[PDB]
C-alpha cells in the first residue's frame, strides 16, 4: 500500500499542455477517445512515462499516430499505464487512447457515472484517471477541448466546461456537444453531464466589468420545481464576492446541477459545479427548514471555489486546506451575513467542537495539512474543512477587516491562474501583518504550527484584581497534549478576543481588544479597571480551542444574562451544564460501581434555572439562542470531557438533568411554545419560495425543542398538541411531531401518516427515513428491520443508507445497548456497502471513531466489530487503511 508523503513533492518530468477528449456514451458501454498534447518538462531524467488510469479497458493507445504495442512498448495493470523510455519521445509528442469505461455499474460513484437516468463524473481528487488515462495530479495544468456524444431521447441535455461551440445530429438518434474551454485547469475539475434535465435560469450583471453571467439551475423533471431557492442563493453568493471580496465572476455561464446519487454534498467543476439533490433541491411543502440553510451553505461554498480552489488551485493533495479551510471560512462570512442570526456561527462552533475535536482526540488525529496519505478519498475530514476554517478565521481575527481584505487580494492577485500552497497564504497574511503593526519585522513564521502541529490546544486563565490599583491581570497558559504526530507540541500564535464585562451594569469596560498569545503563557493586564470585572473570553470563538474559564457559575451566569458576545454566553452556559453532567455523571457512576441501596444526587443550580427562564421569558431575546440553552451539550462534545464514557450513566445523567430543569420550567415551556405558534408557523410566504426567514425557522426550531422537552416529561395532555402539531404544512414541524409522539401510543399511527405525506418525495422520503432512525423508540431495533424490507430495501443510493442508519448511531442509549448488537448491525452495513462504495463505508464507520474513549466493556464490542470488518478478505482500500489508523494497528 503506497504512502505518499508531504515532504516527497517533486515536479513531473511530463507536460500535458492540451487535452482533447470524445466521450461517447452507449447502452451498456462508454467510449472515451483522448489525445493529449504533451512534452517534456525540465524535470525529466528520462524516466518512463507512466499514466494513472484505474479500471481501464484498452482498445489502443498510440504515440504520434503510431499504435504502441502491449508487453513490448506498454504494460498496463489496472492502476498504472507504464510506457518505456525508449518509446517515449524527447520533444512534444501526442498521446492517444481509447478506453471503455462502464458508468451504469459504476456504484462507487466517482469517474464516470449513472445516477438514476443522468450520466455524471465526479473526478476529485483522482477521479480523472477512471475515465481516462492521465498523470493525475492537480499541478498538472492543461486545457480541455470535450466532445460528448449520446442518446438525443435519453440524453437531450450535453454539458462539460467551458464554452458550447459546437451541437450536431448523429445517425441512429444521437448527437453530440463540443466543448472548449481553453483556460488552464486541473483535471480534478473536468466534468461532464449528460440527461434529460430540466432547467431555472436568470442573468447577472457583474457589480464593475458589468458582463452578462448566464445562471442554469438543472434537475430531473420531476423535481424542477425545486430549484428555486438554489438560484436565488447563487445571485446571493455572487453579489457577496463582490461585495466583502470585491471579487467578479469570469465567466459567461454558470451551470448547477442536481443528481440523486453523490457522495458528498456537491463540487466545485469549472462553471458546471455537481450538487446532492438534498443541497440544492427544496420547496416548502416537500422541505424541512434545515435544507435552506443547507442550499444557502452549499451554493455558496462551490461559487467560492471559483477564486479559493479554481483559479487559485493546489500544487499537491496536501495542501487541500488552502482551498477547503479558505472556502468554508468564505462560506461562513457569507452565510452570517445573508441569515442575520446569532445561530450560524454558534451551529459552527457547536459542530466543531464535538465532531471535530473527537476527531482530534481519536487515533485519526491529523494536523490541517497531514505529512503522508494512503488513500485520498479518506483524506476530506472536518478537520481539514472545519478547522483549517478556524485556522482561515484566526487571520480575520488578527488583522480585522481592512487589512484582511488588503492581504486577501495580495492573495487572490499574486496566485491567480497558479497553483499555490499554504505558505503562499501565509505570506500574503504576513505581509498584511506587517502594515497593520507597522512593522517590516513583524511575522507570522509561528502561525505556521496552526498547519502542521495536530491536537486541540487548551487554554487556561488565572485573574487577579487590585482594588485600589484598578488594575486587571489575566494570566493565561496553553497546552497541547502529545499525541502519535509531535512528542513535543510547541506554543502556537492565539487570539484571544476579550470584554471586560462591569458586574453591576453589565456594560463593557474596555474597547475591542485581541490579546495575542504567542509563548506557552503571557500575563495581560489592565489599568484603569474601576471595579473587578467577570471577563468575557474568545469572543465569537477566537480559537479552536478548548477554553477553561476558571469562572464560577455566578460569574458565568452573569454572562448569559448580560455580555454583549452571543458565544460567551453560549459558552457560559455550556460550561454551568458541563460542571453539573461530570458531578451527576460521577455520583451515578459511584451509585452503580458500590451497588449502593440509596445515594445522592447534586441538583441543579437554581440560579441558573432562574436565569434559564429570564432569557426564554424576554421578548427582545433570540429564538435560536433559546433553543440551544435549554439544550444540554451534544454527547460527542460531553465524551472528550470523561475517560471510560459508560454510555448508560452518561444517558442516567442527562435524563436526571433535564427532568430537575423541566420540573421547574415546564409551565413557561408550554406557554412558549403556544404564544410562537403565530410567528412560527405563519403561512403568508409558504407559497413564495424566494422568501426564506431565518428567524422564523428559528421561532419553528425553538417551538420544536420545546414541544421534545415537553413530550419526554409526559407535561398534562401535551399528545394533543402532538396531534395538532401533525396538521402543520411545514415538514420541521409534521416530522417533529412524528419523533415527539414516541413517547405515546400514536406513534405508529404518526409513523403512517407522515410516510404517506413523504413517500412521493425522494428527499422528503428521506428525511422521513432520518425521523424514524432518530425516533427515541425502545423498539428501535425492529423498527429499523421494518425500514430495512419495506423502504430501504437493497438501495445502493448514500442518502438513503445514511438517512437509515446515521441517526440511529447518535441514540445513546440503544445504539450503545451493553449487547454490542448496535456495534454489529453498522459493522454489517458497513461491510455490505464496502462491496460497491468505499467512501460511503468509510462514512458509515463516524460512530466507531469514539471507541477507546468508552468504558472497558464498550471499547471491547468495538474493537471486536472493527477486528471482523478488518478481517474481511474483501475490505477495500478505504476501509483497511481507515481501519487501521483508528485501531492504532
Ligand atoms: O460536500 C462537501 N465537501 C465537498 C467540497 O469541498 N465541495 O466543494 C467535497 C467534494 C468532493 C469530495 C470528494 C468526493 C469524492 F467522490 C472523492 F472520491 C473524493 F476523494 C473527495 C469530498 C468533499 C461538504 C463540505 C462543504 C459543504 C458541503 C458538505
Ligand atoms: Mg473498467
Ligand atoms: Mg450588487
Ligand atoms: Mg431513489
Ligand atoms: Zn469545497
Amino acid at each position: 500500500p503506497k504512502i505518499h508523503y508531504r515532504k516527497d513533492y517533486k515536479p513531473s518530468g511530463f507536460i500535458i499542455n492540451q487535452v482533447t477528449l470524445n466521450i461517447n456514451i452507449h447502452d451498456q458501454e462508454t467510449i472515451v477517445r483522448s489525445v493529449l498534447d504533451m512534452d517534456i518538462s525540465k524535470h525529466n531524467v528520462g524516466e518512463d512515462l507512466v499514466f494513472d488510469g484505474v479500471g481501464l479497458k484498452i482498445n489502443e493507445i498510440s504515440i504520434n499516430n503510431k499504435k504502441l504495442v502491449e508487453g513490448e512498448e506498454y504494460t498496463y495493470d489496472n492502476e498504472f499505464l507504464t510506457i518505456f523510455s525508449k518509446f517515449v519521445p524527447k520533444s512534444k509528442f501526442a498521446f492517444s487512447s481509447e478506453v471503455i469505461i462502464h458508468p451504469e455499474t459504476n456504484y462507487a460513484l466517482t469517474g464516470l457515472y449513472k445516477s438514476k437516468n443522468i450520466i455524471v463524473s465526479q473526478c476529485e481528487a483522482t477521479g480523472f484517471r477512471r475515465i481516462t488515462f492521465f498523470i493525475d495530479r492537480p499541478d498538472m495544468m492543461a486545457k480541455y477541448d470535450v466532445t460528448v456524444t449520446a442518446d438525443k431521447e435519453k440524453y437531450p441535455v450535453l454539458l462539460s466546461n467551458g464554452d458550447k461551440v459546437n451541437e450536431f445530429e448523429i445517425p441512429g438518434g444521437r448527437h453530440g456537444a463540443r466543448f472548449n474551454d481553453p483556460p488552464l485547469k486541473p483535471c480534478y475539475l473536468f466534468a461532464v453531464v449528460a440527461g434529460d434535465l430540466k432547467h431555472l435560469s436568470a442573468t447577472y450583471i457583474t457589480k464593475y466589468t458589468k458582463k452578462k453571467v448566464e445562471l442554469y439551475v438543472f434537475s430531473e423533471e420531476k423535481y424542477v420545481s425545486k430549484l428555486q431557492w438554489a438560484l436565488e442563493c447563487l445571485k446571493k453568493s455572487m453579489a457577496f464576492d463582490e461585495d466583502y471580496f470585491g471579487l467578479e465572476y469570469d465567466l459567461s455561464r454558470l451551470n448547477l446541477v442536481a443528481v440523486s446519487d453523490f457522495n458528498v454534498g456537491a463540487m466545485e467543476n469549472k462553471g458546471l459545479n455537481i450538487f446532492n439533490a438534498n443541497s440544492l433541491l427544496a420547496s416548502k411543502k416537500n422541505s424541512i427548514d434545515f435544507s435552506y440553510a443547507r442550499i444557502l451553505t452549499v451554493v455558496g461554498h462551490e461559487y467560492f471555489h471559483q477564486y479559493t480552489g479554481n483559479r487559485v488551485t493546489l500544487r499537491d493533495w496536501f495542501q487541500l486546506t488552502l482551498k477547503e479551510g479558505l472556502t468554508v471560512h468564505r462560506e461562513n462570512l457569507f452565510s452570517e451575513e445573508m441569515t442575520k442570526t446569532v445561530t450560524t456561527r454558534l451551529s459552527h462552533v457547536d459542530l466543531l467542537r464535538s465532531v471535530q475535536f473527537l476527531e482530534d482526540s481519536s487515533p485519526l488525529s491529523h494536523p490541517i495539512r497531514p505529512e503522508s496519505y494512503v488513500s485520498m478519498e479518506n483524506f476530506y475530514t472536518t478537520t481539514v474543512y472545519d478547522k483549517g476554517s478556524e485556522v482561515m478565521r484566526m487571520y480575520l481575527t488578527i488583522l480585522g477587516e481592512e487589512y484582511y481584505k488588503k492581504g486577501f487580494d495580495i492573495y487572490i492577485k499574486k496566485n491567480d491562474g497558479n497553483t499555490a500552497t499554504c505558505e503562499d497564504f501565509n505570506y500574503a497574511m504576513e505581509q498584511a501583518y506587517k502594515m497593520k503593526k507597522a512593522d517590516n519585522s513583524a511575522n507570522l513564521n509561528q502561525y505556521l504550527l496552526w498547519f502542521s502541529q495536530s491536537g486541540t490546544p487548551h487554554v487556561s486563565f488565572k485573574y487577579n484584581y487590585d482594588a485600589e490599583k484598578k488594575q486587571y491581570s489575566i494570566h493565561v497558559n496553553q497546552y497541547t497534549k502529545p499525541d502519535e504526530n509531535q512528542k513535543e507540541k510547541k506554543p502556537l500564535f492565539i487570539p484571544i478576543s476579550v470584554g471586560l464585562i462591569n458586574p453591576e451594569n453589565g456594560k463593557e469596560m474596555i474597547s475591542q481588544t485581541t490579546l495575542e498569545l504567542t509563548k506557552e503563557s503571557d500575563t495581560f493586564v489592565f489599568n484603569n479597571i474601576a471595579v473587578k470585572p467577570i471577563p468575557s473570553l474568545f469572543r465569537g470563538f477566537s480559537a479552536p480551542v478548548y477554553i477553561e474559564d476558571q469562572l464560577t457559575d455566578e460569574e458565568r451566569i452573569l454572562l448569559l444574562k448580560y455580555d454583549s458576545d452571543a458565544f460567551v454566553r453560549y459558552n457560559s452556559c455550556t460550561n454551568i451544564y458541563m460542571k453539573q453532567i461530570l458531578m451527576n455523571y460521577n455520583e451515578f457512576l459511584k451509585a452503580k460501581n458500590e451497588k449502593l441501596e440509596s445515594f445522592q444526587l447534586t441538583p441543579v443550580n437554581a440560579q441558573f434555572i432562574d436565569a434559564i427562564k429570564y432569557l426564554l421569558e424576554d421578548p427582545h431575546a433570540d429564538a435560536g439562542f433559546k433553543s440551544y440553552i435549554v439544550s444540554l451539550p451534544q454527547d460527542r462534545y460531553i465524551i472528550n470531557f470523561v475517560s471510560n464514557l459508560d454510555t448508560d450513566v452518561l444517558a442516567d445523567t442527562k435524563e436526571y438533568i433535564y427532568k430537575q430543569i423541566g420540573d421547574k420550567l415546564n409551565d413557561v415551556y408550554y406557554k412558549m411554545f403556544k404564544s410562537l405558534e403565530a410567528k412560527a408557523d405563519d403561512l403568508t410566504y409558504f407559497n413564495d419560495e424566494s422568501h426564506v426567514d431565518f428567524d422564523q425557522m428559528n421561532m419553528r426550531t425553538l417551538r420544536n425543542t420545546l414541544l421534545s422537552l415537553l413530550s419526554k416529561a409526559q407535561y398534562p395532555n401535551i399528545l394533543n398538541e402532538i396531534i395538532e402539531h401533525s396538521k402543520s404544512p411545514y415538514p420541521s414541524n409534521w416530522l417533529t411531531s412524528l419523533s415527539v409522539s414516541a413517547y405515546f401510543d400514536k406513534y405508529f399511527e404518526l409513523y403512517d401518516k407522515t410516510y404517506k405525506l413523504s413517500k412521493d418525495d425522494e428527499l422528503l422520503l428521506q428525511e422521513w427515513l432520518k425521523t424514524v432512525s432518530r425516533s427515541d423508540r425502545k423498539d428501535i431495533y425492529e423498527i429499523l428491520k421494518k425500514l430495512e424490507n419495506e423502504v430501504l430495501k437493497d438501495s445502493k443510493n448514500p442518502n438513503d443508507i445514511r438517512a437509515v442508519y446515521l441517526p440511529f448511531t447518535n441514540n445513546l442509549r440503544r445504539f450503545h445497548d451493553i449487547s454490542g448488537k448496535g456495534y454489529k448491525l453498522i459493522a454489517e452495513v458497513i461491510t455490505k456497502t464496502d462491496k460497491f462504495n468505499p467512501m460511503v463505508a468509510t462514512q458509515l464507520c463516524e460512530p466507531f471513531k469514539l471507541w477507546n474513549k468508552l468504558d472497558t466493556k464498550r471499547q471491547e464490542l468495538m474493537l471486536n466489530e472493527m477486528n471482523t470488518m478488518l478481517q474481511e478478505p474483501q475490505i477495500s482500500n478505504n476501509l483497511k487503511e481507515y481501519l487501521l489508523r483508528l485501531t492504532n494497528k
